[PDB]
């Protein structure tokens, strides 16, 4: 299962890990992606899990946006995992440096509940632009159930743990 993770809250838990190898290790239920409305895997957390999935969740994501058309900013759509997880919960959190509102940010975080357990990033942090202290704080508020979040860069995983509250 999940290992080397610090306790944050009853449910929260946190370790400066990358998140696709922590996904191949793992194999969990459910990886959250922190996807965009449109499922573009480009960049961040989601252009690596897509790459890990040899591109598998492009095609799959494609399929779905000709289907369904966009998700909305604090919404989630539930796909496979393919070689990562059972399924890939996409979950789209503001992108401030697209000019989003921050307060769905809380919105896209209650995505998680409908989960037992999740291997998850911070959303909206990265290249997203908000602020990853408010996103961790947000997420300990806001999901009841197991996440277990994994920060890839050591400089701030070091800064939110020692900065929580
Ligand atoms: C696995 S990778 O694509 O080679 C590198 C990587 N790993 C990440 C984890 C979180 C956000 C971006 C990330 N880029």
């Amino acid at each position: 299962s999940f290992s080397g993770y610090l306790k944050l809250t009853d449910n929260v838990y946190i370790k400066n890990a990358d998140i696709v190898e922590e996904a191949k290790k793992v194999k969990p239920t459910v990886v959250v992606n922190a996807a965009n409305v449109y499922l573009k895997h480009g960049g961040g957390v989601a252009g690596a899990l897509n790459k890990a999935t040899n591109n598998a969740m492009q095609v799959e994501s494609d399929d779905y946006i000709a289907t369904n058309g966009p998700l909305k900013v604090g919404g989630s759509c539930v796909l496979s995992g393919h070689n990562l997880a059972k399924h890939c919960l996409h979950v789209v959190g503001p992108n401030v440096n697209k000019g989003e509102d921050i307060q769905l940010l809380k919105s896209a975080y209650e995505n998680f509940n409908q989960h037992e357990v999740l291997l998850a990033p911070l959303l909206s942090a990265g290249i997203f632009g908000a602020d990853p202290i408010h996103s961790l704080r947000v997420c300990v508020d806001t999901v009841r159930t197991n996440v277990y979040l994994a920060v890839f860069d050591k400089n701030l995983y070091d800064k939110l743990v020692s900065s929580f509250l």
